[PDB]
């Protein structure tokens, strides 16, 4: 192709593309949405989200297909939990009485 | 350039509009994004609104700090660290209350 | 009103009124840099990360329920309703809690 990106809009903000290094670059925005009736989908091997408020998932089941790691976790309305459950490197408690 | 404004036939927008600073896709069926590195966005708020499902297929999920859900369903085992206080209901394994 | 680009490298970016699908292919790195908030709006999300997806902000919130493979838990936690287990051991300090036939 011959096609070449880079638009520079009168608040600052640019979207631009950058053949060599193959990179795509939205910057220079307050928001973005996509809005669709059907599905939206990303394909890459790494996905890196830099959020310094918060990630909401809303919706009725997010699915980790393998591992999910999380630094602390809250359960609000309680789960299943099936394999081996292994607690190490503190107290597991329960309503106040420890395991 | 310096505009971005598309209407397309089927009613989608694909606009950027710098009075608001704000970029929209709207009116559409699908999006699909193929790339062979990384895909990152940089931002203070994250919102996914998915009326069936979000799928994270991938080795490994990470959250660097706190993760909150309603429920939670561990399908093939899993490690916790540190204190986790359970409490508001009962808590049991291999068909018994403990 | 319309839109197909396509780069020197083979990348495109391009939509098709006909399926009404916007794709974006052939890319190696996106990044998108925003002051206020990214929002999407559809029934069905779909992240296939042959390595890893990261959120890296000070709080996930999954509204409703989460499943997964495996979990870890680094420092800690708080689990509120009933928790039933079942199909293995359930373990504390390295201590197998009674909880089948020994």
């Amino acid at each position: 192709g011959s096609d070449a990106l880079h638009i520079r809009f009168p608040d600052g903000a640019v979207i631009e593309y950058e053949p060599e290094t193959s990179a795509l670059t939205v910057s220079g925005i307050k928001t973005a949405s996509v809005t669709a009736s059907g599905s939206v989908t990303a394909t890459v091997p790494v996905v890196m989200v830099k959020a310094s408020t918060r990630v909401t998932l809303d919706t009725p089941e997010v699915v980790c297909t393998n591992r999910l790691i999380t630094g602390t976790l809250e359960v609000q309305k309680g789960g299943t939990m099936r394999g081996n459950i292994e607690h190490t490197g503190g107290e597991l408690s329960s309503n106040g009485k420890v395991l």
